[PDB]
């Protein structure tokens, strides 16, 4: 079997990617935020405290023919922003590929952030089942569930920058790429898609050859990366300089940016430094928010979206897993 369904951007920053999930029978169509930095599928529901609900869609398993209760099951889970529950299993389909017996978990509560983004119904998590947080009894990801059925056992994340793009399981569609694909090892040992990026350079200056350790995480907006590189980064950007009180790195909103490359073994990403620019720190200000930033004090680096979107990545879950990178 394969599926195929569609990503979009919440907002024109492309702050996070929604894909639309079929739960249940008949089917309650969930807007869910595909993240391969954790490993649970959970929801808002009928069960969810109703001051904690703003406009979300919600799933109800009472008008599910196929929902049951995994009894004793609860569920809690942190990102600042955190949401707890109890479990079902029942039916889940992403663009055409089904699994049945998913665990779909209900949340009870959500922390304000959630409740304040109206456009995310939930997230389906894609790192390995190892991080799954459904106590007492451990449950498996949609991926890990579908996997055996899988023509292969793969899914591609093709992220658009400020517009649409696409999630495939079980497929690589070579005509969504250019050139080749590389593909790298990957660590499971913290339950990422963890790999290790070969180096990287700013703009048209000389690659930096240099051992980067990082999660490929389609659920983090950003690009996190050592000190050292987000200050080189930043250094090519007049007026660029690390705010303490806003949070990050903000540059005038009048600059250009240059890109930024990073390495696959011996190929090379470039991300165009439009991709870079999250707009106004608050509405109406000169000031913008950096889209690379530095990792320390996170304890892992990241290559959030903006790094993914300007790749076509494959996620290789074969019984030693690999991510694969093409330029497209
Ligand atoms: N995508 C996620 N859910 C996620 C959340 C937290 C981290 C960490 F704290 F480890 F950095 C990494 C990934």
């Amino acid at each position: 079997s394969t599926g195929s369904a569609t990503t979009t951007p919440i907002d024109s920053l492309d702050d996070a990617y929604i894909t639309p999930v079929q739960i249940g029978t008949p089917a309650q169509t969930l807007n869910l935020d595909f993240d391969t930095g954790s490993s649970d599928l959970w929801v808002f529901s009928s069960e969810t405290t109703a001051s904690e609900v703003d406009g979300q869609t919600i799933y109800t398993p009472s008008k599910s023919t196929t929902a049951k209760l995994l009894s004793g099951a609860t569920w809690s889970i942190s990102y600042g922003s955190s949401s707890s529950g109890d479990v079902y299993t029942d039916t889940v389909s992403v663009g055409g590929l089904t699994v049945t017996g998913q665990a779909v978990e209900s949340a009870k509560k959500v922390s304000s952030s959630f409740t304040e983004d109206s456009t995310i119904d939930g997230l389906l998590g894609l790192a390995f089942s190892t991080l799954n947080t459904v106590s007492p009894t451990q449950q498996k990801t949609f991926f890990d569930n579908a996997k055996a059925s899988l023509d292969s056992p793969v899914f591609t994340a093709d992220l658009g920058y400020h517009a649409p793009g696409t999630y495939n399981f079980g497929f690589i569609d070579t005509t969504a790429y250019t050139g080749s694909i590389t593909y790298t090892a990957v660590s499971t040992k913290q339950g990422f898609w963890e790999w290790t990026s070969t180096g990287y350079a700013v703009g048209s200056g000389t690659f930096k050859s240099t051992s980067i350790d990082g999660i490929a995480d389609t659920g983090t907006t950003l690009l996190y990366l050592p000190a050292t590189v987000v200050s080189a980064y930043w250094a090519q950007v007049s007026g660029a300089k690390s705010s303490s009180s806003v949070g990050g790195y903000v540059f005038p909103c009048s600059a250009t940016l240059p890109s930024f490359t990073f390495g696959v073994g011996s190929a090379r990403i470039v991300i165009p430094g439009d991709y870079i620019d999250f707009g106004p720190i608050s509405t109406g200000s000169s000031s913008c928010f950096g889209g690379i930033q530095s990792s320390a004090g996170i304890g892992i680096n990241i290559f959030g979206d903006v790094a993914l979107k300007a790749a076509f990545v494959v996620f290789n879950g074969a019984t030693t897993p690999t991510l694969g990178f093409a330029s497209k």
